[PDB]
RNA sequence: GAGUAGUUCAGUGGUAGAACACCACCUUGCCAAGGUGGGGGUCGCGGGUUCGAAUCCCGUCUCGGGCGAAAGCCC
RNA sequence: GGGUGCGAUGAGAAGAAGAGUAUUAAGGAUUUACUAUGAUUAGCGACUCUAGGAUAGUGAAAGCUAGAGGAUAGUAACCUUAAGAAGGCACUUCGAGCACCC
């Protein structure tokens, strides 16, 4: 949901920073794009599903980053609430 | 008059030069640079003159160009 | 404020390598090669020998080709000492603008 990402209080942008955020489990929701490379997505959805956190899948990664406030797009973004 | 190496130019009778690129090793992270080493050329082509022709002579082709009614000529 | 190129398929900062390497020296060492030079005088042109070649003049010996052999320095290669760097991808965190043009 692009709506939940555009809103929310505490978010984090980028795959590396989202997995690093998963390494402390201070994240409430995880939003990942489907059109992104699976080599980069599987790595985060594995740990996400392992932690027991909810895993969402969205269409485009461009509109994702657009919803995050960034101006280039993001492969994976986590709401750290 | 122009024509020579991949290319840009030189070379005005003593066997073909420079850079830039291609290649090797330095240098296995991948490069790039760099430092060395190396390779490559019917001088447009065939004659001719000469010990010898990228040079000069004649023929020939292309192209630029200029004179011309043209065929042709000049650089 | 205007215009493009790129960026969570990771901008840009930093570190880490890179590396005590490439290199400048101060030497040491005296072979490999690399290139440079062969008195005068003929002579445009000459390290020496071999083999061919091919040769007009000058010449004791000539310009092509292939080997082989000599001393002079200058190199780069093994050491030692003192100095001795660096850009990009990729690593490693921070994580968003960097670059060129009026």
């Amino acid at each position: 949901s692009y709506d939940k990402v555009s809103q929310a209080k505490s978010i984090i942008i980028g795959t590396k920073q989202t997995v690093k955020a998963l390494k402390r489990g201070s994240v409430k929701e995880v939003v990942v794009a489907k059109d992104a490379d699976p080599i980069l997505t599987s790595s985060v959805v594995s740990l996400a599903e392992d932690q027991g956190i909810s895993v969402s899948m969205v269409e485009s990664m461009k509109k994702l980053g657009k919803a995050c406030g960034i101006e280039v797009g993001a492969a994976a973004v986590a709401i750290i609430l």
